[PDB]
Formats: structure tokens, sequence, C-alpha cells
């Protein structure tokens, strides 16, 4: 617990809002680890936190599960109940399960705001990172006219240096090709680092999928136990059961 101290009292003198976030031991904690106690990255990417949020209301006010049950209820996203190989968390997403007449794509990032509040409250998380993968089958025109150059800027961001998760992963499966202008809009904001770690899969992605996720996959990708759906309907009840820390940090 190295630089705690030090990391608390450099936020109070900035003026840090006391805000909803009370810099209790436990959320200051969530910058050192992501930062492996470097206080000065930590620093770094708490402001960038706090900056990011002030920026994007429209994201990070409510994170109330109510606006956004109906893409859950649908089957956009679940977390897998098994971490991968060195321990980080596993997150699924479907572009299919997203209709955008229906959500913007600001609601969906707010999904992704959601699991990421809930699962950085787990020290393995902290410590092992998260993996996410994007099932991109069924991406559109419509899908894309809601990732705007801001947009775009913003999912940069939280990869890279606005959120206190490690993101040691992306895996991007079923890939067509009127994606790849989207991806390009993305990639000018993201460091070397992120980079190297976003793997494109295409539409042939199950043997390269299962070797990183062996034996933790749903049926619908190559694993033998569970569905997609019932991964889904487990981490909506999770969101819903958490409706109220939601709400403790939510506005
Ligand atoms: C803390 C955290 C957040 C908040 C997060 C993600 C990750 C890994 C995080 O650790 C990944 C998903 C994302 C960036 C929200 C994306 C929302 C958009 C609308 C999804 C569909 C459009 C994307 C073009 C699809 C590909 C995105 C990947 C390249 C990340 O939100």
């Amino acid at each position: 617990q190295p630089g705690l101290a030090a990391l608390r009292r450099r936020a109070r003198e900035a003026g840090v809002p006391l805000a909803p976030l009370p810099l209790t031991d436990s959320f200051l904690l969530r910058f050192l680890r992501a930062r492996d106690f470097d206080l000065d990255l930590a620093w770094r990417l708490l402001k960038n936190y706090y900056k990011w949020r002030a920026e994007c209301p429209e994201i990070s006010a409510d994170l109330h599960p109510r606006s956004i049950i109906g893409l859950l209820k649908a089957g956009y996203h679940g977390v897998l109940r098994s971490r991968d190989p060195t321990g980080s968390k596993v997150l699924i997403y479907r572009i299919a399960h997203w209709d955008p007449k229906v959500f913007t794509a600001y609601d969906v990032f707010r999904v992704s705001l959601i699991t990421s509040e809930l699962i950085v409250q787990e020290v393995e998380t902290q410590r092992n990172g998260i993996k996410a993968i994007f099932d991109l089958e069924g991406w559109q025109f419509s899908h894309a006219f809601q990732i705007t150059p801001s947009v775009a800027k913003k999912i940069a961001a939280v990869l890279t240096d606005s959120f206190p998760l490690k993101v040691r992963g992306i895996h991007l499966i079923n890939e067509p090709v009127i994606f790849h202008a989207v991806f390009s809009m993305i990639k000018p904001f993201l460091t070397e680092k992120i980079k190297e770690r976003i793997h494109m899969h295409g539409n042939n992605y199950k043997q390269s999928l299962l070797q990183h996720f062996p034996d933790i996959l749903p049926l619908e990708y190559g694993g033998e136990e569970f569905s997609m759906e019932d991964i889904c309907q487990e981490w909506t009840n999770f969101i819903m059961k958490s409706e109220d820390y939601l709400s403790s940090i939510s506005e």
C-alpha cells in the first residue's frame, strides 16, 4: 500500500471533487494497482478518470442500470464465470444484439462503464486486468453511423489511460470489411502498447480464440458447457442486484 497517503494528499490538494466518490483506500488502490504502484502514473490516471467523467456526463452520470436493461435483455453482453489462464476477467460483447434504432452508442458505452465499475472492485481483476471479446458479426452501417470521431476518441481513452483497469487483450472476431474504416478512426489515438494487444481474428477465429481462452468459452465460440444466453442472463441479474451500488456512484 505504498503511495496511498501521497496519492490522497495530491488529490485533496488539487481540489479533486469529493463528488459521489470518497477517496477511500479501496478506491485509490484501484489506481495504484492499475499502474503497478507507480505514484506519478497512478495520479495521471486518477486525474484522467475525473476528466473523462466530467467530459461525458452522457455516459458517466447515470450508471443506473435501468436505461440499458433492454440491451442486457437483448443479449448484448455477459462476463465469463472463469478467468483466463493469467487471471484476467473476460468480457463478451455481441454487436448483433445491439439494435442501433433503439440504443445509442452512448447507451452501449454505458454498459461497459457499468460492468467496468463493478469488476474493478475485485482485487484479482485489478492485479490481472481484463480481456474483452467483441463479436462483430452483423455489424451494419447503422452501427457505424453512431461511431463518430468523438466516440472513437473516447473509446481510445478508456482503453489507454482514463479508467483504472488494465486492458490485457482485445479480441475482435467476425470482423467485416466495412468495419475497417471504423477501427481506423480509433487507431490514431491508441498507444503502441494497446495496439499490440488488439487481435483481429476475422471470420475464421475459432482456433486462435480457443488458444487464448481454453475451457472457458460459451458453446457459441467453441466451449463445451454453457451458452451465451446463460452468461448474459447471469450478468444481467448481477447488474440489476447492483442497482444501489451503481446509484451510490451515479451523478
Ligand atoms: C473501462 C473500459 C471501457 C469503458 C470499455 C472497454 C474496455 C476494454 C474497458 O476496460 C471496451 C468497450 C468500450 C470501449 C465501449 C465501446 C462502446 C462502443 C459503442 C461499442 C461498439 C463499437 C466499437 C467500435 C466496437 C469495438 C470496440 C473495441 C475495439 C474496444 O468501453
